[PDB]
Order: structure tokens, then C-alpha cells, then sequence
């Protein structure tokens, strides 16, 4: 019954907001002006980025160990929403952590999304904003912006809210073609049930928007292939630079192959 889908529906944005203290309500409010929230200081060159300090080692280095830092964060964040998925934290131990190794980084890009325009991304919990053009002017790491704001253009365009994004960002998680996966049938049994909620909630939350499910489980290879570049990318920047540290659990989750 869709009635038992509406409740799963209303459990996972509940805990969603309770695990991401960073919305996407929060961060369109303050990307767009709104008096909800404050106004962002925004970091469009290096001057920019010095004063970002009295208000909120090399530049590059800098911002991607804050994009590890963040990410790191974000994985804590991840793992306590997913123990909310009803069954996830009754299967097999292994497969909870094969399904939050290959996951977390989907689930990133789509919360990046959240926090993009065309222009620019939030930053610090949305205190600063930095800009498209500046994060594309950094040699190795000139281009490791870019894929993920092309993505999150396109996304943006479903008018996803969070309440959507919460069950789409579980069914992310609970996949079942990961690698290495021990027992796959309970899983895929609990993402039939995730996919069937998220079908009624885009159907309900977004009646006007014909294939709108379709269109949203089409934006997976998309993030597929942001985490797919972005590993050969660190690959690069890695060897390059033999001083620039990863965090463990990062190096961890980018288990080769
Ligand atoms: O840019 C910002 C914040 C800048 C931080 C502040 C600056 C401190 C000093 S100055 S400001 N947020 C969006 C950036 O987009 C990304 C890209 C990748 C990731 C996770 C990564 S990166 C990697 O190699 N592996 C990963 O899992 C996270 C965010």
C-alpha cells in the first residue's frame, strides 16, 4: 500500500534533516538573497580569500584539504543517515560497509549539488561562497571543480527539494550491484521498497513533472562518472605532489579497483 511508503517517506526526510545540518533549503535560501538567512562573503580571487578570515603552505593545497576535511565530515554525516534506513544496520557487516565505501561519494556529489549554482559553491556551513571561475583558475588542480558544478547545473534542473533527496540519496546507498556484496537479495529488497517510495513522493511532490522519477534515476551514471574521474584525478594530483596528505578514511574508501 502507498500508505506504508508515505511513512518510510516521512521517517527518512525527518532523519535527513536531523543528520544534515546543511539543507538544500538552507542553502538556496542563502544563495538567492533570502532574509530566512544570511548573506555569504563571497571568495573570487586570492585577496578575497585572504579576508574570508576576519569574517568567517600554498592556495590550491589549501582548498582541496578543505573539499577532503568537508568530505570527511560529510562521511560521518552519510553514515549516521544510513543506520536510519530501515534494515540497514540488519545486514551483514561487511556489506554495510561495502554499501557506504561505494555510496558515500554519490551521495556527496548529489549533496554538493545542493550547495551549487552555476556560479559558485557554499562553503563552511554557507558562511562563504567561492566562486566557479576562481576554483577553475587553481595546473593539477585547475579542473577538479568542474565536472561536479556541470553535474549539479543539470540537476539543479529537477527542482529536486530535500524531502525528495532523502529517500534518492538512500536508494543511492542501498544499490546492491556494488562490488564485493555478500548476500545482495536483502538488499535489493530493501531498495525495491526505497524506489517504490521515491516513485509515490517525486509523483506526489512534483505532479506536473512527467517522468521526473526516470529522469532522476538517469542522473546516476552522471555521479558514477564524477566519482570515476575524480578517483583518476586524485591518482594524479597524488603522485605530483608527494607532500599533499589524504585523510585516512578517504584513502581507505578509494580502495584501488
Ligand atoms: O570547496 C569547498 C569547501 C572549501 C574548503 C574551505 C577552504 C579551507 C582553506 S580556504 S577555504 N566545498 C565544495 C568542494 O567540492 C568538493 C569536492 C570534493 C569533496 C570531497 C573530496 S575531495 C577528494 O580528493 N576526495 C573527496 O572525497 C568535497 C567537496
Amino acid at each position: 500500500e502507498s500508505a506504508d511508503l508515505r511513512a518510510l517517506a516521512k521517517h527518512l526526510y525527518d532523519s535527513y534533516i536531523k543528520s544534515f545540518p546543511l539543507t538544500k533549503a538552507k542553502a538556496r535560501a542563502i544563495l538567492t538573497g533570502k532574509t530566512t538567512d544570511k548573506s555569504p562573503f563571497v571568495i573570487y580571487d586570492m585577496n578575497s580569500l585572504m579576508m574570508g578570515e576576519d569574517k568567517i603552505k600554498e592556495v590550491a593545497i589549501r582548498i582541496f584539504q578543505g573539499c577532503q576535511f568537508r568530505s570527511v565530515e560529510a562521511v560521518q554525516e552519510i553514515t549516521e543517515y544510513a543506520k536510519s534506513i530501515p534494515g540497514f544496520v540488519n545486514l551483514d557487516l561487511n556489506d554495510q560497509v561495502t554499501l557506504l565505501k561505494y555510496g558515500v561519494h554519490e551521495i556527496i556529489y548529489t549533496m554538493l549539488a545542493s550547495l551549487m549554482n552555476k556560479d559558485g559553491v557554499l562553503i563552511s556551513e554557507g558562511q562563504g561562497f567561492m566562486t566557479r571561475e576562481f576554483l577553475k583558475s587553481l595546473k593539477p588542480f585547475g579542473d577538479f571543480m568542474e565536472p561536479k558544478f556541470e553535474f549539479a547545473v543539470k540537476f539543479n534542473a529537477l527542482e529536486l527539494d530535500d524531502s525528495d533527496l532523502a529517500i534518492f540519496i538512500a536508494v543511492i546507498i542501498l544499490s546492491g550491484d556494488r562490488p564485493g556484496l555478500l548476500n545482495v537479495k536483502p538488499i535489493e529488497d530493501i531498495q525495491d521498497n526505497l524506489l517504490q517510495a521515491l516513485e509515490l513522493q517525486l509523483k506526489l511532490n512534483h505532479p506536473e513533472s512527467s517522468q521526473l522519477f526516470a529522469k532522476l534515476l538517469q542522473k546516476m551514471t552522471d555521479l558514477r562518472q564524477i566519482v570515476t574521474e575524480h578517483v583518476q584525478l586524485l591518482q594524479v594530483i597524488k603522485k605530483t605532489e608527494t607532500d599533499m596528505s589524504l585523510h585516512p578514511l578517504l584513502q581507505e574508501i578509494y580502495k584501488d579497483l
